[PDB]
């Protein structure tokens, strides 16, 4: 999953160095996209490519909330949430420097860490 992001995932950083690349897996509804500020509701699976954790919303039975472009989450969820249709799924590829960095997040991320999430938005609020 995480190599076929790698082959056919479209490159939605503003740089266009391939640091978040994303594939739609279902279609959400109608046109429209979260906007700066927007409450966001998702559930989400995310796990390190060449690593051992793996974390998911679903373990916690309620959405993952948060509000967008505020940096609140890592710059690929600022990115890619932004592009995502009510009830839409993608999953996203993410090159650490748009993630934790050569820091990484001791105890749970380390340094030079690829994150690869399934995300499917659930609703959004202004
Ligand atoms: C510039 O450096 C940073 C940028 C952003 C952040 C906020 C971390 C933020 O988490 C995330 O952005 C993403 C997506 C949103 C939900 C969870 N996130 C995660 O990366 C998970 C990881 C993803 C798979 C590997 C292990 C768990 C992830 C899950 C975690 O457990 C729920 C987790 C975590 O902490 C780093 C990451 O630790 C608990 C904190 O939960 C939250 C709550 C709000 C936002 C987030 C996590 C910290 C930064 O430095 C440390």
């Amino acid at each position: 999953a995480p190599a076929t992001v790698t082959e056919q995932g479209e490159d939605i950083t503003s740089k266009k160095d391939r640091g978040v690349l994303k594939i739609v897996k279902r279609v959400g509804n109608g046109e429209e996209t979260p906007m700066i500020g927007d409450k966001v509701y998702v559930h989400y699976k995310g796990k390190l490519s060449n690593g051992k954790k793996f974390d998911s919303s679903h373990d916690r039975n309620e959405p993952f909330v948060f509000s967008l472009g505020k940096g609140q989450v890592i710059k690929a969820w600022d990115i890619g949430v932004a592009t995502m249709k009510k009830g839409e799924i993608a999953h996203l590829l993410i090159k650490p420097e748009y993630a934790y960095g050569s820091a990484g997040s001791l105890p749970k991320i380390p340094s030079n860490a690829t994150l690869f999430f399934e995300i499917e938005l659930l609703d959004f609020k202004g």
